[PDB]
C-alpha cells in the first residue's frame, strides 16, 4: 500500500526493458523519491528478476499501471481482458510491485458515442471481479483510475469509480485519481476526491496539460487541502509526459511539447508538489 | 449543535432592541435561513422574552456573539471579564440561544506591539474556564473565533484557537472560525480548517473585503471542500458589513462601502453560498 | 461585431429545426441575452427565413458556428471544405447571423494520430482564404477557435490559432476562445487570452465540465481581469450541452448530463457571469 | 524606472546600520536580484556614503520606503510631514536610491477611527506637491503605497491612490501596490492592478500572511496574468518581515514567524515568483 511521493517513469522509460529499468530507477534515485511506477506496456517481455534485484537493491518500491489494448477492452472482450490482467498481475507480482493500478477496466480510445451501458459495466464487473480474485492470491491490490471523457466512456469520476468498486465488492481494489483528468471530470476538483474518500488510495499529480505541477490550471491548494482533511495516507504520484516516446505521446493526443525539458518539469514540479504536501501536512 | 445556514444580523440588526429584533427576524425569514447570529452590544439591556417568543413562533434558532469591551478585556483584567461573560451567557441563553461565541477572550482593539504573553494567556484560560462552567450551568456553549492580527495579538489562526482550548481542558468551547480573517492568517485556507478540524462547529462565510460573498479574495473551493471533507455539521453564517451602523463599522475599519447595497449583497452572496455548499455536499 | 452576453442554443434544442428556433429564441428572451449562437451543423435543412423573421421581431442578434464534417475536413479536403463553408456562411448571412466562428478548419473528433504538419496547415489557410473572401462578400466575419488535443490536433491555443490568422493574412477572420478548451491546453488560462489579444473578439464562458459556470474548476477571477486588462468588448457567450447536436456528439463526448437542466445551468450559471462581467467592469458589462 | 526582480532588506536586517546593509547586499546578490528596497526609518542614523559604495560595487539598485511617524503625519502635522519627507528624500537620493516610497503619505498603524475627511486629503496633497518638487530637485520618484485598513484609512486601493495621484498633479509620483495589502482591500485582486495601470510601477510581492510568496492565499496567477496583460514593466519586489524594524513594529502586527526563516522564504518563495513571472511572459522575464 504505497505511501510517500513518487514518479511515473514515463519520463525517462515507457518501454520497460532493461536498460530502461535502470535509467529510471537510476533518475529516482536522483530526486529521491519513494517509490516509482512502473508502465507495463508489454508485461512479458518484462525481466522480473532483473527489476526485483534492482528495486530491493535501492529500496524503492514499485508499483505498475496499464491501459488494455484493443484486443483485450473488459467492456465488450471480457474474456480477453481477464487473461491480459493476469498475466500482468503475475508479472507485477513478481517483480516486487504492490499494486497494478490504471486503466484496468478498459483502454484509451474506447468510445461509442452514447452513454456507457450497463452491459458495459456487467463485463467490466465480471472482469474486475476475476482480476481482483487473482490480485488477492499473489498479494496486491488493483487500482482503478478515472480518466477523461476523451480517453475512454466508462470511468471519468471518482463517483463512476467508487460505484464500480461497490459493484464488485471486493475488498483489494482501490481509486487511484489524476489531478489532469479531474481538471476536466470533477464538479469542483475536490469533489473528486471527497466522493473517492473511502477508496482513494493513489492520485496522480500532474498539470492540467500535462507539463509541469504549479504552472498550469490545476487548483493545487484545493487538492492538497482536501487530500490531508480526508486523510490520505496512500501514494502521491508525479506524472508529466515530458521527454515521453513519440509514439505514446502521439496515442494520448500530445501534439506539441508539454514543457521545456526535464530540467524544467522536475526541476521547478517536484519542489512545488512537495512543499504543497508539507504545506498542508500531507508530507 | 448549530446546523445549516445562517446570517450575522448585523446586517438589519447591531442594536437588539425591540424593534430591531423584530426587523432581523424578519429579514431572516425573508432569506430563509436556518438561524441567526445575535450581537450581543449591551447584554443587560436584551429583552429576552421578547427574542425567545420571536425565535419559537418562527422555528429559528439562534446564537451570540460579542467581543470584549475594553474594562473587561480578559488578558488584563480576567475577573471583570468572567462578571461580563456570565451576564452575556445568562442572557443568551434567557433568549434561547445555543451558544455565546465571538471575541469572547478579548477585545477588538488589543496590541501591545509584541507576541502574546504566557501571563496573557493563562489569564484568558482562567477566564474562559469559568466561563464555560458557567455556560454548562445554562446548557449551552461558547465558541472562540479567531481573528486577525490587527484586531487582536492573541488569537488569531485555528490551531492558536485549538490551543486555548486544550489549555483550557473544557468540553464545551469551541472553535469559530472565519474566512475573512483566515484569508489573513492562515498559510493556505484550508489549514485553518484542517487545524481546528476536531472543535470546529461555527464558520462566517464572510468576503475578504467584507463586501459580497463569491466576488473577492477569498478561496471559496478550497474552503467548501475543506469544510466537507472534514465532515463540517456546524453553522454556516453568512456575514457582511453592508449597513452596518457608522459607529461600528468605524470601530472594525469600515473606512468606505463595502458593497454597493443589500440587494448587491444578499442578491448575489447568499445563492453563491448556498450553491457551493449544495456543490461540495454541506447542504 | 458581438457585443455583450448570448448562449449556444445547445441550451435549448438539440438542432436548429424550426421548432428548434422557436424554442431557443424565446428562451433567450427569458434570460435577456444580446445574442444567439446557432449551429450551422446541416445547412440546408436551415429555415433562414423563419429564423430571421424570429431574429428580427424579438430584436435578438446572432451568430453562427460548427464543426467540419469529415468529408470536409480542410486539412485533408480543402476543396469540399471551401464548398462547405460556402453554403454555411451563405446560410448564416440569410438567417441575419453575423459571423461564422468555431471549427471552421476542421472537424470536432479530428485527429490523424501524429502532430499537425505544413501541408495541413497550408491547406487549411487555403480554405480559410476562399473562404474570408466569401465571408467578406456576405457582410460577415469568421472566426477560428482553439479547441482541446482530443477534439482538434490542428489548433489548440491561443498562440496557434493567432499563427494561423497571420499564416492567411485576411482582414476578416477573428480569434474564438473558450474556457473549457483554455482549462486543458492554456499553460495558466490567462496565457490564452494574453496571446490572442490582438485578434480575440468572442469568447465561449464555458465551465470545465461543460456544465454550470462558477461550479467546476475553469479559474474564472483570472479569466475577467484578464479580459478587462486586454479591454475585451466582443461577445461573452454560454455553452452547456443541455441538448447534443448529434453531428457532434461522438466529438464533444458528452456520456452523462453536464448538469441538472437548462434551469440551473442559465439560473445558476449566467449571474454568477454576468456579475463576474461587472466586478472586473467589462467594457459593456 | 526600476526593472526586475528585488527583496525589501527586513528579509535580511531589522536596521539599515553598517553591519545590516553588509547583510543585506550579500545576500541580495547570492540570490541574484537586481535591486533592494531599504527602509528609510531612521534617517540620522543612516550611513549614506557606505551604502552608496557597496551598491555600485556590487552593481546593485535599490530604493527606500517608509512609513511617516506620527509626530508628522501628513494627514494632520502637514508642515512637519514635508520637512520629515525632504529629509528621508535627501537621504534616499545620497545613497543611491532612485526613488522614495511607501506610507510617504501617512503612518503605517494611522487611524482616526473615523472614514478620511476631505480636510485630510487636502493636507496629502499639499504634502506631497511639496515633497514632489524635492522628489525632482534630487532626481528621484515618489510612491504612493495602498495598504490595508488597518494600517491607514487614507489609500487602501489602487483607484484611492490613483485619485491622489492625479489630485496632486505631478509627473513624478508613481502607485505602489501590495499583493498582501491587495488581498484584503482589492474587490478581486486584479481590480487593483486595473484600477492603478496608467501609473503601477512597483509592486510587493508579498504573501498573505507575510511569508512565503506560493503558500498563503494570495491570487498569483490572477496578479501575474493581470500584470502582463497592462503591460508592467516595473519592480517586483518580495516582501517578508524575517526582522521587523522598530519603528514599524506595531502598526505591521507580526505577532509571530511569518515564515521558518530566510532560507525558507527566499529558497521557495523567489523561484515561484520567478517562474511564474516567466510564465505569464512578464516584460523582463
Ligand atoms: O466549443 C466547441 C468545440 O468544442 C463548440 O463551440 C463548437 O465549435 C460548436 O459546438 C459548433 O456549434
Ligand atoms: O507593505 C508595507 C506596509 O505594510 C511596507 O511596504 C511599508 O511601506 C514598508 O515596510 C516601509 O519600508
Ligand atoms: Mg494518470
Ligand atoms: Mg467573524
Ligand atoms: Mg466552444
Ligand atoms: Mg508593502
Amino acid at each position: 500500500t504505497m505511501q510517500g511521493f513518487g514518479v511515473h517513469t514515463s519520463m525517462w522509460t515507457m518501454n520497460w526493458d532493461r536498460p530502461g529499468a535502470e535509467r529510471a530507477v537510476a533518475a529516482a534515485l536522483k530526486y529521491e523519491v519513494d517509490f516509482i511506477e512502473i508502465p507495463m506496456l508489454n508485461p512479458p517481455a518484462v525481466d522480473t528478476e532483473h527489476t526485483r534485484a534492482l528495486l530491493e537493491k535501492n529500496e524503492l518500491r514499485a508499483l505498475c499501471s496499464l491501459g488494455l489494448p484493443e484486443r483485450a477492452w473488459a467492456s465488450v472482450r471480457p474474456d480477453a481482458a481477464i487473461e491480459h490482467l493476469k498475466v500482468a498481475i503475475d508479472k507485477t507480482a513478481d517483480l516486487g510491485g504492490e499494486a497494478l493500478s490504471g486503466v484496468i477496466y478498459g483502454g484509451i480510445g474506447e468510445r461509442t458515442g452514447v452513454p456507457p451501458t450497463e452491459a458495459e459495466y456487467d463485463n467490466i464487473a465480471r472482469v474486475l471481479s476475476a482480476a481482483a480474485k487473482h490480485a488477492k492470491s499473489r498479494g496486491i491490490e488493483l487500482g482503478v483510475e478515472a480518466v477523461n471523457r476523451y480517453e475512454n466512456h466508462l470511468i471519468n469520476t471518482g463517483w463512476q469509480a467508487v460505484q464500480m468498486i461497490e459493484r464488485v465488492g471486493a475488498d483489494n481494489i482501490f481509486v487511484h485519481l489524476d489531478t489532469y483528468h479531474m481538471n476536466i471530470e470533477e464538479k469542483g476538483v475536490g469533489n473528486g476526491i471527497l466522493d473517492a474518500r473511502e477508496h482513494l488510495k493513489y492520485i496522480h499529480l500532474s498539470e492540467s496539460d500535462r507539463g509541469t505541477p504549479g504552472y498550469g490550471t490545476c487548483g493545487w491548494d484545493e487538492i492538497f487541502s482536501t487530500l490531508a482533511a480526508i486523510g490520505f495516507k496512500g501514494g502521491l504520484a508525479m506524472e508529466s509526459f515530458i521527454n515521453m516516446p513519440p509514439e505514446v505521446a502521439y496515442g494520448l493526443a500530445v501534439w506539441r511539447p508539454v514543457a521545456k525539458d526535464e530540467e524544467e518539469v522536475m526541476g521547478n514540479g517536484l519542489p512545488f508538489l512537495r512543499n504543497k504536501a508539507k504545506q498542508y501536512g500531507l508530507i
